[PDB]
């Protein structure tokens, strides 16, 4: 049976891990090529991902 997502609660969506919600990356990376201020590399300036662990489903199964 299905449980609600401990990560995101049922969210489904969450907030960019990566720039906290803010939509710009917060650091320089290591990689050399991700800058500080510039759009975020992941959510591209939507400030939400998928949840990781349910892939957005809100629930996981049994
Ligand atoms: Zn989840
Ligand atoms: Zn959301
Ligand atoms: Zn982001």
């Amino acid at each position: 049976n299905s449980l609600v997502c401990a990560n995101c609660e049922g969210e489904g969506c969450v907030a960019c891990s990566q720039c906290k919600g803010g939509g710009v990356n917060l650091i320089d990376h290591f990689n050399g090529q991700f800058k500080a201020g510039a759009l975020c590399w992941l959510c591209r300036g939507k400030k939400e991902v998928l949840c990781g662990d349910c892939n957005g489903a809100g629930f996981i199964g049994g």
